[PDB]
């Protein structure tokens, strides 16, 4: 399969395919057809089908991305036209992040890691097989069982050096943050193979989803997606995991971006004084960004003045953001009118183009 | 070299409490971690720089008789011959040591920090042997690790495991995955390459609240709730597999009590005659686990109104498996000359205060 | 420090056979074992002094254009170069030594004199290396080692099994007890401790008939019967649930033929449907097992009367699992060029000359 | 489990008894999963037969026709044990060398192939012996049966109940699937050893070889008269593999394999030794000086010369200090101590036969 092209189109780091009804049976094993059946899919809930907190206005998906039969983002066809003809997508990155019509219920986060791992290996057959390789504009983000590090790097082994794959797909929240050396043989394993990590929005990962307490209200909810990543980032680049694997580059995808930026500016700011608590890092905070930290842009920053979205992208590092639409979701962003209307038209090339070529080794 | 330990007339005291006096771990610390331990102490799943989050009520936890002229309980290693070895004929004392310093339960392996855990857990285990343990052979240590860091707890079980001083690995009754969990699996690993059992102790911390419900208010709550994490912990280890994959690992539960574990794994096995068929990798019935795998250590003693029931409920649990502790220097420590209800049968009995925790510990 | 192998323009060579020239092996074996060697031989599972108990047809069974000026085929690595590595473009070529000299096979691992057969083992391996991989590291070493004396195994997988000139280890087709056998678990154990795959090669000996059912008279029975071997062992390795203990092994079966098994595979789940009870700790049905585990080498490959059956049973038994070689030097050597029918798939066959070994080598 | 070390006072040591449980008497201490697998397979060994071994016993199961209890099978009756045996004869260290785990002559657990049925079976057989025979009548001590063929699983039994005082030897087989010297056994002669436990290799069938070298046998005599080849080929490998050199403590006996052919395989084995030493040089001593401090053989079914006097002569150039009493009860050729031996048989022999050689095997 050749190596993705992007030229005169662009790069969507996030898209979210869902395989249809049956669709990933092939691929199972009959113990968890069986296991399935009869139990579901366990996670972090006391609830049978649904998340803790499910979808509100129409699944959150975009009323016109509706096939003839299906979950949006199940129809090959409409995928190929209504996204990637549609916007010019060269390189597009599925990030699969439920085994079934659903809008969001990770593989990885099954409490039986063993079904989890039998989840993400039928997740990355279906999707090279039904998707990729069929139209490798696309290309996979291949999730895999962080929080069973021996069974994730079996699967990076398996097919992390397929053609079709560009990245490792991880979510936004887990058990312990992502600097924990609990990870570390995951991030080796993919270094081996020189693949990135892309960590996407989730619920889960066995606390609260923030720091204190469960949320109540909608807005609670989603806004409240953006203090995974800190506390992620946090510990990514303060635990010196990027020390230990100084080639280890990391994306971000859908917990905005702009936020970034003074959270490292206070990273640093705090360092300054506490730094002595942490003899052996390596570099101030902020000098791991370039090299290691990205962000995808959808949902993309409203400031209230526009002019302020450049300035933070920037402070952030304007070579580490990376255009996605986050298709078929309802708040879908589109490349030709994502940015604001005075927004740097470099700067804006290199979020659709060049740095995402960079992110995923193009 | 050491010589193994031997049993003869004496009795086996599977859980006493040393504490390093001030300094006495500092030459086996480097000074960065000395310097550390100075100005952020030794962090925890807390909000509080000295203290953990249910500190001890009345005069620390600890027997109102066993200060020494200055310094904490279980400090003073004259003390403790006299007051406990000589005086109850313990010829294998199995030391836990629970606080790097003068406290009752601050876990070294618990530390946030898990670097600075590892080293402050090396330094214990030196400090323990040369201390304690080599002085006075009638004390074997069980060894904290870092079981929350897996790699680091291997590499002291490798370091220092092989010691005749040393008869067990140990760990804490809390921790943020169950125990069955695939994580720890490398411990467990080593530990059976060395030929070792793992004890785990009652502690604090972890990363979850002390129950699955909720945290805790008052005393009888936070003292009475400790055995709940040892029902969770002997769930997972069981239901995991855990001993499918390690069929010649040992592991204790230390003071979680002991009469509880009986109507526990009746309802274990019950449920699963319905419920089996979602773990079908699981080679045993669940209940056929305990013999050859979990046992338990009797302080602080169940006390049933009717003093009959404790032999019924020991023996429901599993008689061999059931193992004696002191808890010397802790205020509800267990004198096994007053521990026995007055009918209790002399062959569990004697079984419990010699030959069970022989078998345990491979004397 | 020696390259990691490179698979570009070229394709993987899974079965190659050198030999070591006569005295090739001295400086590497102890004085001992030359002086055994030099008054009893090697001798193994037969009565005789020299040859096995099927001594090879025409020609020692090679290749009539193989033969170097002196010495027998595969001893002349100048010709091994021009005639296989170069002819072929071969960049990972895999050596299986079947042999401590100018023979066609007779393993050093069957020796019945274990010790005598471990150091033949270890000069073999350091023949290799120096002789062959090191020089021209197109080539890499599938490290032949005592399958029935694990404890020697093990220690040979320690001393050179991290080498990065090499890349399996190596066993032979035929054992005392079926490969699946606990037996052999320490030797599987090591393997995926120095992250190494093994390869199985065709044999005589074992200790048993070279059928269930008697020994062959026959040239077409004894070269036939080769794929009943591996048949027994496929069995065996995955229906003791050797892969559920080892969940990280791979293992290959090379010169045992492929399309046989995918019914043989077939007919094992259609029993197991009805007869699983038996074996309930198995973990996943048996088919299941195979495209993580169990890979196959295509020479000689399968003629079927219509050529389309080919792919069709690649495809049934895994396409992703099945790896070229040429078998060279000997006679049924299969040519890259010409092995494959004329409307086989190309990206079959691309994966079978190139990426599937890629995979079962760590390459 | 805590009992006096055995005492052999006037009485006399017996080293072959065969107990049998009683039907079900193993089930208490059998996991689940083992009772229905025996349910529905039974014990496949290295036989094409649901229920019998490859050699069938010919005569009424080949037991004396007077042991027979009220119900069971000769040797499950502990009460009639005691009178017919012990009482009567004064034993006083009999040692139980279980050989089946039901009322079916002859099927040893170890040698199911299903090796995790087999170590169940083993470990269940050792339970219940001490509980049910030794610590009631402690006159009797255990063999404990082990899996021979599956290393790791008898040394885990050996360190489970070896050091129980009420065990005196572990139990094998004398058919295996490769040589005793070989380095497979090694572990648990290692963990044996370590329990001061010497080990008694009982006669058997199975092993995953015919029951010659040269061919499986036809009619009763060969099939009978065969069992002592097992030994003799068994000894040579002992003692040339140089497992005594490496276990330089390790006791073996074999159990019911004769002993007086013993003598002339060990001659033949010196004197082609002395020729073809060469090949295996690390031997510390002459094969035959291993035999008085390694190799035992009790007495049970008695060599009977057809001149008496060849028996003491036979018996003296194995080792007379090495040859051990054994009754074999309650099977057909039962060996009386009061009439085993010929009349004009040497009586310091027979008291050290009866007692003194036996005392030293096992240790007391
Ligand atoms: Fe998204
Ligand atoms: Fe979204
Ligand atoms: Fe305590
Ligand atoms: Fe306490
Ligand atoms: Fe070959
Ligand atoms: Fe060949
Ligand atoms: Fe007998
Ligand atoms: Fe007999
Ligand atoms: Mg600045
Ligand atoms: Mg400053
Ligand atoms: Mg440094
Ligand atoms: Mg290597
Ligand atoms: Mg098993
Ligand atoms: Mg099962
Ligand atoms: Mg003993």
């Amino acid at each position: 399969l050749p190596a993705p092209s992007v030229t005169t189109g662009i790069v969507d780091a996030d898209i979210h395919p869902v395989p249809q009804d049956g669709a990933l049976e092939p691929y199972l094993d009959d113990r968890w057809k069986k296991h399935i059946r009869e139990y579901g899919v366990r996670t972090t809930t006391g609830l049978q089908f649904i998340s803790e907190y499910p979808q509100m206005y129409g699944g959150a998906m975009r009323a016109d991305a509706w096939p003839e039969s299906g979950y949006p983002g199940s129809d090959r066809e409409l995928l190929r036209t209504q996204l990637l003809d549609k916007h010019n997508i060269q390189l597009g990155v599925l990030q699969c992040l439920a085994p079934g019509g659903q809008t969001l219920n990770p593989a990885g986060q099954a409490l039986n890691q063993e079904l989890a791992a039998a989840l993400c290996r039928a997740t990355n057959d279906w999707q090279l097989e039904h998707l990729v390789y069929p139209d490798p504009r696309m290309r996979a983000a291949i999730p895999v069982t962080f929080e069973t590090p021996d069974y994730a790097v079996a699967e990076i082994e398996r097919v992390g050096a397929d053609p079709g794959v560009v990245a490792v797909l991880g979510t936004s929240k887990t058990l312990e943050p992502l600097g924990s050396r609990k990870y570390w043989p995951i991030y080796e394993a993919s270094v081996a193979q020189n693949l990135p990590i892309q960590f996407h929005l989730s619920q889960g990962g066995g606390h609260a989803n923030t720091g204190t307490g469960w949320t109540s209200y909608h807005t609670e909810y989603h806004t409240g997606h953006v203090q995974s990543f800190q506390s992620q980032l946090l510990s990514l680049v303060l635990s010196g995991t990027f020390d230990r694997f100084p080639t280890l580059k990391v994306m971000f995808v859908e917990g905005n971006v702009a936020h970034f930026a003074p959270l490292i500016q206070r990273m640093d700011y705090t360092w300054e004084t506490l730094r002595g608590e942490l003899p052996d890092l390596q570099r101030k905070p902020s000098e791991y960004i370039r090299d290691h930290i990205w962000a995808s842009t959808q949902p993309i920053d409203e400031p209230e003045k526009p002019e302020h979205l450049a300035e933070l992208l920037e402070e952030f590092c304007g070579d580490n953001v990376v255009f996605a639409t986050d298709y078929p979701h309802f708040d879908f962003d589109d490349p030709e009118t994502a940015f604001p209307r005075s927004f740097p038209v470099d700067l804006r090339d290199k979020i659709l183009r060049g740095n995402g070529m960079r992110f995923f080794g193009v």
